[PDB]
């Protein structure tokens, strides 16, 4: 599913996304739309021969299984095609997870090049929230 992103917005809101672990939903916003462009589906290889999935682009290194990552984790307790689900729960509160892990928000280095510091209110500017 591609969301639009006011629909990202409530979403990730109704799932208690928003000031989670004091990121305004902006933040999380601006982080998908740079992860995947707000496509639930979006995968992509690491050169280190994980993979990222869903709307956030969560590592196999760490964070699920998909069976082809070796030596790594699944700390989020998922298949790593759970976060590529039109529903966002899984990825909702795997980012949680992930978020609480002690560098904040910098677990996504997209978000740190790319959302950090700049005006992420403006990602769910004119949303109905
Ligand atoms: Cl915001
Ligand atoms: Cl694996
Ligand atoms: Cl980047």
């Amino acid at each position: 599913k591609v969301f639009g992103r006011c629909e990202l917005a409530a979403a990730m809101k109704r799932h208690g996304l928003d000031n989670y672990r004091g990121y305004s939903l902006g933040n999380w916003v601006c982080a998908a739309k740079f992860e995947s462009n707000f496509n639930t589906q979006a995968t992509n290889r690491n050169t280190d021969g994980s993979t990222d999935y869903g709307i956030l682009q969560i590592n196999s290194r760490w964070w699920c299984n998909d069976g082809r990552t070796p030596g790594s984790r699944n700390l989020c307790n998922i298949p790593c095609s759970a976060l590529l689900s039109s529903d966002i729960t899984a990825s909702v509160n795997c980012a949680k997870k992930i978020v609480s892990d002690g560098n904040g928000m910098n677990a996504w280095v997209a978000w740190r090049n790319r959302c950090k510091g700049t005006d992420v209110q403006a990602w769910i500017r004119g949303c109905r929230l």
